[PDB]
């Protein structure tokens, strides 16, 4: 299964995970400050994934920024 | 499954799923602020996903914006 | 799993269509996009056929072609 | 499963699908305008694909073109 | 999810033979195309090989081959 | 499932295809005249192809030529 | 099953499993002093991998560095 | 599943299939003559296939050459 | 699975395998000497590897170096 | 399953399939002559293959020569 | 599932099986001789391989060499 890299670049960065299924919601925000990486899969539970505040990420397609 | 990456390059832009199935609806909009990025699968409940607003958008088959 | 198709409107009243899957084929929806809206849509069960109506940049597995209004 | 891109280069381009199975005959005829896309897959009831008339075709294989 | 292959006829009257899958091999069908008409065929459950007879541009995956008349 | 692509350059080109199992034997002799190309799938009742005659083949690992006879 | 490769460029550098499931909480944390590789697999209990401290990362997305 | 394309650089190549299992032997032997080309698979009866004679070889692994 | 390689530059390095499951813990420590090589797979019991000592590391990712 | 190639360079060459499972020896020595070719999967009861004597060798991973006593 | 090409640079080279398994001890050393080649699966008894004395080593990796 498909995984994100995420960097934060500054402290604070919400990495939220949404919930597979008939219904969306947000079941978990894990903080990351800065400099601090989360690499995340999709999963059972988590069909989506929302990154909020300023962080560098990698996935299959290619590098993004949030900011 | 095949993911989306949508960055939100404004305010309010819509990241739409529709549901899978012989129906076709909307059954959910995440909205997203400027610099906000969702990476989205398709899912046994979703089988199409829409945007709205302006947006820089990453798939397999490359880069693609959406403009408001 | 499967594979799916970019759609960006160019202008307004684009029209995505899906086929139906299976011994009968017919329109079963039909969505309207206005200019720069984008539509990704997968082959599914219940579509094994995607005609795009109106001027639109398409992306497939195969590269970018255009439809023309 | 594989899909096949079609692109109408002029008025009653006629996409048609064979019958998988031991017999072959056409089920279906979709006719395309000019300039839109049909983007069709091979699937449980169409083994074989025919193109009638002016198109442009976008296969794994490459593009080719129709000539009506 | 078969292979597939691209015929385009370069003259009328071309014929792709699909040959019968199994323990015996005869023609099962003859699918006639004229100039510039397009087939693309897989094979499948019936037909396990295919014989392209006429003037004839032809794209598989191992590349492109053309048949003469 | 692999195939091969044969092309006949002269008349009388044989395809032939070799029994899959524990006895292997020809079951069946396509002959291809000029210009004529043969689509060949390996498959549950053919395990080895022969050909016969000078062909132009692809597969898989490129371009190889049958000489005749 | 993907992996992530992680060498600690300092002292102390903390690999966090997070819980697969409806739950997420770290259940382990590995310690790593300067110098030392740890090559971790996603698995049926680890399905996030959270780096703390300096190190060096690869994944199959390519290298990148954490900060402490 | 692989194959093997063998092309005969002179008459009486001999393309010999050993058995596969516990007991190794050969089950059959298919001669060439110059010019022909045998395009062979490895199967549920066959694991590995030996070249005798003069014949251009071609696998995934590349071009190889057998002399008599 | 994947495997890792991994060549001692120095004596004593050691490869440590961590339990795959719940719990995670150390089941095993392959001691290379300078020169030694070890090519160690991800296992029904190993989810996680660790190197400790002076190493030349090859993974599906690429090079990276374990020092003392 | 993969393949090797073992081409002999001199007459004598043995390629040596190792049994698969707890025990491991020699379960067959295939004798090659100078300029002949063996091509032989991994299987169900060869797990390992060893080369003696002089032979050039393909594998998915590349070429490599074995050299004799 | 994949093997490894263990060329030997001098006498005496060991290629040692560990065991798959809770339990991680040699099973088996199988001994080359200067210029012999032995070409090993990873398997349901084998799951790391250890290389001592001098060789020259293939897998999926690329290249690396043991030393004595
Ligand atoms: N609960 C939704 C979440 C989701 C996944 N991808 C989406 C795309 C758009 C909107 C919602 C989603 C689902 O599993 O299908
Ligand atoms: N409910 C439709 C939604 C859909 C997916 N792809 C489409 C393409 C065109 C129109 C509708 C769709 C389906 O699951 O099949
Ligand atoms: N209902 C048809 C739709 C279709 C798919 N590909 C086509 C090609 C030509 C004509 C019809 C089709 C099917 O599932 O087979
Ligand atoms: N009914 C045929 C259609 C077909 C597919 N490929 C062909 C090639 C030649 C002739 C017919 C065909 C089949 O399912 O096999
Ligand atoms: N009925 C034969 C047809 C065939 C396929 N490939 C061939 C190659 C040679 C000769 C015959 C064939 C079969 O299914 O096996
Ligand atoms: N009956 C043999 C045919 C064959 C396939 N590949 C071969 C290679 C050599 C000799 C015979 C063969 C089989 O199915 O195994
Ligand atoms: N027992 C843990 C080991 C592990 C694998 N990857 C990890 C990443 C971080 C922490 C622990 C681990 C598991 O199988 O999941
Ligand atoms: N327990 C969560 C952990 C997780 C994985 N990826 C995530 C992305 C965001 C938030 C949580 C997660 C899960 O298995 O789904
Ligand atoms: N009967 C043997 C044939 C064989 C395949 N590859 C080999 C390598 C070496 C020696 C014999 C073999 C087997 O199936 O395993
Ligand atoms: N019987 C052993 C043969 C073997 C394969 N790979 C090895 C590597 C080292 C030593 C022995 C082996 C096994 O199947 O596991
Ligand atoms: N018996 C161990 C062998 C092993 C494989 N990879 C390792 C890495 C480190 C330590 C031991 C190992 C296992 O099957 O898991």
């Amino acid at each position: 299964s498909d995984f994100v890299v995420i960097k934060a670049l500054e402290d604070g960065v919400n990495v939220i995970g949404l919930t597979r299924g008939a219904d969306t919601r947000f079941h978990h925000s894990e903080k990351l400050d800065k400099g601090e990486v989360l690499i995340a899969q999709f999963t059972e539970h988590t069909s989506a994934i929302k990154v909020r505040g300023k962080a560098y990420i990698q996935t299959r397609h290619g590098v993004i920024e949030s900011e």
